[PDB]
């Protein structure tokens, strides 16, 4: 298919690209929080045992 | 048959280069849009569902 108005090959490249920048920002908040679990939307039980406890 | 009122092969030839005429329109269309099935004409059943899958 040398079709000129669609490029599929582009758009899993970009998906690709999107999990990566996904994981980077990931480890970015994870870096400059400190924490693994740093909100309910990390992992919602531990979250909410972390709160109790401290 | 040497009439000077009828060319029945000119009448051939007029209908061969038509049916060329044609076929370059087609491909010129083809290329310029870039789609095989650019509207209704070209195929109505797949470009209904191409509408709708779009």
């Amino acid at each position: 298919l040398n079709s000129i108005n669609t490029n599929a090959g582009a758009m899993i490249a970009l998906q690709n690209l999107n999990g990566t920048n996904s994981e980077l920002t990931t480890v970015q908040q994870r870096i400059n929080t400190g924490k693994k679990i740093a909100s309910a939307k990390d992992n919602g039980a531990i979250w909410a045992t972390a709160k109790n406890q401290s």
